[PDB]
């Protein structure tokens, strides 16, 4: 019934354009498609935006917590809403993969996102249902923060936002299957 969609990132404009917020973007360009709104929350500290799509209601998540503290907004929502794990999908930046690549996973440990981190802490799995957008693999020495908190290279634009567009589509798919695993086949690879 409850579906809960999560884009990950950071608040505020100079993070805006990190590749950190791919997460973010997603949203942004999904809402957009979907002609959904905004509400920056009240109650979390998020924006919110939702909708019914046939007899099911959608919930369009940016946590403004901060990055290290996504688990807490996640959480609570899942809490607040009595929604189940299963139904969760987070959509964030993957540290490990080519720029603009797509993956969607239903598992995968922390491997130094923070976000993810705080996320598997709160709702206590890493067994959760990821649309992962690839931001370049780091090089040999390069911490993980100048990593995510860098922009994108201006080449690599078009295929960010194509990718984007293909993130519209997964979730459009997942909403009409209702099921992630069917999901991942229709878009890996």
């Amino acid at each position: 019934m409850v579906k809960m969609i999560v884009g990950l990132g950071n608040p505020g404009s100079k993070y805006e354009k990190t590749k950190h917020n791919i997460g973010f973007m997603a949203i942004d360009n999904i809402v957009k498609n979907l002609d959904v709104t905004f509400t920056d929350d009240k109650n979390f500290k998020a924006q919110i935006g939702s909708t019914f799509i046939n007899h099911e209601k959608v919930y369009f998540v940016k946590p403004t917590t901060f990055m290290n503290n996504s688990g807490i907004a996640v959480k609570a929502l899942l809490t607040y809403y009595n929604i189940d794990i299963t139904d969760l999908i987070v959509i964030y930046d993957d540290l490990d993969m080519e720029v603009s690549k797509l993956r969607l996973r239903s598992k995968g440990s922390a491997g130094g996102h923070n976000g993810i981190k705080s996320i598997i802490a709160h709702i206590g799995t890493q067994e959760f249902n990821r649309i992962k957008v690839g931001i370049g693999r780091p090089l040999k020495g390069m911490t993980v923060i100048n990593h995510v908190m860098g922009q994108f290279n201006t080449e690599d634009n078009i295929a960010i936002s194509l990718t984007l567009d293909r993130v519209v589509n997964a979730v459009k798919f997942y909403l009409q299957e209702n099921d992630f695993e069917k999901t991942m086949q229709k878009f890996n690879g």
